[PDB]
């Protein structure tokens, strides 16, 4: 059954938006099957953002995801990857539709509160990267 | 500084109240310094409820608490143990005041949505039981 | 099992509080087993308020209660009568506790947004008065 | 003055979404002029869904609207038919815009929480089908 | 740093929507740097709506913004003019996207709850018109 | 008729709680008859807190209250002073009941989010201190 990775970023955590974000996913009927508050190491951040490593300001992108506690989480349900992407909305919070997490809360592209996997492929990669098998919980 | 332990129980998880509960702690200004979704083992459930092990409802407690995922968490702030207990309210949701978590959501004395340490000592025992030091996160 | 009667009064209806009120009962885990929007007749209003028919505010009660649509409802669950009364709070919203329906929304002793049966007997009388058996719905 | 028919489906009712849905319509300024909790008979369901009778899985569509209590309701206000359609959003909750009832709550096309009339024509037909004249209330 | 003018119109004020509107802007991370409850004079209304003076029903447009207290306010933050325009949504509340203030609350074009500046140019004009320099507050 | 004074303090402003606070007063049915964002001057802060000027925390009070913008407001309605005090709750948020403003949001006795007049006399003094007559708005 389909799963996606979500990270509540340090700005989401620091601004007290964790409950609000989770409620949106629970109201929508998804299952949290893994979740933890953590601090992301340098290495892990670079691995996570590997496809961005030759892009402008890579290190400001990394610096920021290591600048505070995040909530790492795996959601399960039908069309979860795609549905979570639409609930989160466009990377740029000015362009993200109203009613999306980024349209309603995000302050800028760099401070856009939350990440969700792009694709089936990147969900599987991000889930394996952040969680061991034993951290997944059945329900 | 002062820390308390909170558990969103399987009824709170299964009913989609994780976010709402977390939001009350965030709006209150507390800092989540550790958090995880988990399944509680038989042994962990018995150590946690050790004081009630001679009571005739002990199997009802244990079977319930290990029946689905819970969210375990550590909260930090001034008077956190006392303040969190007041926010959660009386064990029996029928007696819990309106505006408490148990008063607004609990459905029975056993299905009361959430637990919070009841003293300084209980908070130290419970945090030690549920978390290793490495799962604690400085902001 | 145990049932109580609830009426969202014409002020609650006219101010747009039906959903909010219903949501508190749903988040609390009660089952709505009968519900309807209605206009209360003169006769129904007098039978309902029969005990106050010698009081000098009786015309104020009756004219108010039959002045716009109400929502009549039957709620079911453990301790529902007592729990619903506590959720609704004291008759005079000035005395009702914060977090109650009357404490959060009521504007005067007469415009107090909502009624809930005050005992087992009162709940049986009121349900009988407002609903025929065929309007009861098993889940 | 324009009216539309809304049905909160059994999944909306069973998941405790009745207040939330009603609040969205009351915040938007519409009047509930009829409402009831009911169970839909086989006959009524088939009549309601008559235009679908030669389409795939008709009977799964019927089976489901009879599988639990629904809330039947008539809303009144300007552009109500069309405005309610946009508030409810696309039949498919994956495609329904964020901020719509189906985008925020719906789990699938079959479990999409709510129905609202398509057209002036089908509102008039659905209202007559579910309500007698005396169940409409003036305000 | 960019600023925009917002007016909560008399219908928004009269329907108790002031907190809700402000919360949407605070959740989005904007700063209120000026705000007041006031009554708009005839002169000020005509000046405010000067570009509409040769359009149909100008005086009904004016009559209405003078028919009750409004909240005048200046918001500051990045892309504030444009982001506030999208949060408020299309002038016509039937066409305004769900999740926008006008899509969720507005009853009609004339009763559309709220105004926000069109452009950098009209923000500067509307701010100067409603506020003296000393009413702006630094933070 | 009866009026009280309310101040959303700099913690309430800086944390993004203005709307939420205002919404509780609006849902309660009170009329805002004057309101403004302001910076409080040293002198205004000392006159307001005159009774505490010999207490060792007086500098902590004054420095805090003049440390960022506040929202000053006048609310009108039956029993407004008493009712608003109950809604706000006890000075020390640890003692304030759940469902109060201070109980749900206050983080310390000094950072308690909000002030409301404590008597009829105090309300007259405070309204006089913070507002000129011309800032009062009849609905």
């Amino acid at each position: 059954m389909e799963r996606t990775f979500v990270m509540i970023k340090p700005d989401g955590v620091q601004r007290g938006l964790i409950g609000e974000i989770i409620s949106r996913f629970e109201r929508k009927g998804f299952k949290i099957v893994a979740m933890k508050l953590m601090r992301i190491s340098q290495e892990l951040a670079e691995k996570h953002y590997a496809e961005h490593r030759e892009k402008p300001f890579f290190s400001g992108l990394v610096d920021f995801i290591t600048s505070g506690p995040v909530v790492a989480m795996v959601l399960e349900g039908k069309n979860v990857v795609e549905v979570v992407r639409k609930m989160i909305g466009a990377t740029n919070p000015k362009e993200a539709a109203p009613g999306t997490i980024r349209g309603d809360f995000g302050m800028s592209v760099g401070k856009n509160v939350i990440h969700g996997s792009d694709s089936l492929e990147s969900a599987e990669r991000e889930i394996s990267l952040f969680f061991k098998d034993e951290e997944l919980v059945e329900w």
